[PDB]
């Protein structure tokens, strides 16, 4: 049958239409409505992409690791942040700061809001006070630690060089490579992917290719209007543009990923749900950084480092600090209510109390909180090192 899921496909696909039709007829909307419509299209195309990636994963598991599907789940973030980086190199000006602000916003929101929210919902759903993670998480923990240690070298220099980007991309490439050699969990299907998997091979694969291309096309035809729409809306209002770039824009990019995470929690799949959020942190804290720095050179057609002013350096430091604390929490392969609430509070406090003083204070707290945990769980760091050591010598 699959009539219900066929209607779910058509319904959300149709959500791209208000913006796509507007593009087709070259109709100009005011700032806010342009943001809503183009944003509606981006979010919609994101679910399509996820539906497409999950079908391909069930189809050919060896080509689509859980890490890769976690990357494809946050494509709108790469496209929006990529747009800022493109403008930064081709035009310059405020877009230089926006590229880093958007990236740090995405990362901190993911942990501060995403990890905490999903954990809290899991608490009420399982009627418990602890979330346990798989042993395979030690992989992402290792790369998270290396990326974070490397990211601490960025506020010092005051920029992100082409070599830095090379490192971050290398870390992710190696991570992906090792994620293929790791024993994945059995991929369940439900909803749209289950209907797509029901179709004969060539029709199934043609369909998700069409979906990928259509959704990918939609995103690329939407991000500029959505990004400029946001910036415009914030300007005619009294709101600082940095708040829109850092907090509002990633919210629209990380929402589809969050919604899918919540869905899997209620279906009693907490482990896989957290695996994706943690792996998504990995790519956004590796590949994303490399991408914006690389794009900064490409759009300018010149070998160039992405500058980091006083503000953005503090943002990166704060983000690295939060990420250190995140790593230390994951070491026991469990997420408790204290740790989740700590992630939430320490995040929103910085957001509700702006200023250079608070950025340094919260940075210090993240780091100082991390050290006793890291010291008490030093065997877990060694274990994470051995996990990677085994994946290398698998064959
Ligand atoms: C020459 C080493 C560069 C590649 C390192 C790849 C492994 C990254 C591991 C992270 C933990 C150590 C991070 C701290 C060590 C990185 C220092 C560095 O090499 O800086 C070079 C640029 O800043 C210029
Ligand atoms: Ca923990």
């Amino acid at each position: 049958d699959f009539t219900k899921e066929k209607f779910q496909l058509l319904a959300i696909s149709s959500l791209t239409l208000p913006w796509l039709i507007s593009l087709a007829f070259n109709y100009h909307h005011p700032a806010l409505t342009q943001t809503l419509l183009s944003g509606l299209a981006v979010v919609s195309a994101s679910f399509l992409i996820s539906w497409a990636a999950e079908t391909a994963e069930m189809d050919v598991p060896r080509s689509f690791s859980l890490a890769i599907v976690a990357l494809l789940a946050v494509l709108p973030e790469y496209a929006v942040d990529g747009y800022f980086a493109w403008k930064a190199g081709s035009v310059g000006g405020e877009y230089v700061h926006y590229a880093t602000a958007n990236m740090t916003g995405a990362n901190r929101l993911l942990i501060g809001i995403g990890w905490s929210l999903v954990a809290f919902i899991a608490f009420r759903t399982l009627k418990s006070k602890e979330v346990e993670l798989d042993d395979g998480i030690r992989l992402e923990i290792f790369f998270l630690f290396l990326a974070t240690l490397y990211a601490f070298t960025l506020p010092l220099k005051g920029h992100i060089s082409p070599f830095d980007a090379l490192v971050f991309v290398s870390l992710y490439a190696i991570y992906i490579y090792l994620s293929t050699k790791a024993e994945r969990e059995e991929v369940e299907v439900g909803g749209v992917p289950a209907y797509l998997c029901s179709l004969k091979t060539e029709t199934r694969r043609l369909s998700v290719v069409v979906l990928f291309l259509f959704a990918g096309f939609t995103i690329l035809m939407s991000v500029e209007a959505f990004s400029e729409g946001l910036l415009e809306t914030a300007r005619i209002a009294g709101i600082d543009e940095f708040l829109a770039v850092q907090w509002i824009a990633p919210l629209a990019s990380e929402s589809p990923e969050l919604i899918v995470a919540i869905y899997f929690v209620r279906r009693f799949r907490v482990s896989a749900s957290m695996n994706a959020l943690i792996s998504s942190k990995v790519n956004q804290w590796t590949l994303l950084i490399g991408t914006i720095a690389i794009i900064y050179s490409i759009s300018a057609f010149k070998l160039q480092s992405l500058p980091l002013d006083a503000r953005q350096s503090e943002e990166v430091l704060l983000t690295a600090a939060q990420s250190l604390f995140a790593v230390a929490i994951l070491l026991d392969l469990k997420i408790s209510w204290k740790e989740a609430s700590a992630l939430f509070l320490l995040f929103i406090v910085q957001l509700l109390f702006p200023g250079v003083e608070v950025r340094y204070i919260i940075s210090a707290i993240y780091i100082i909180l991390s050290l006793p945990i890291l010291f008490a769980k030093r065997k877990e760091i060694v274990e994470s090192f051995r996990t990677v050591k085994r994946l290398i010598s698998l064959e």
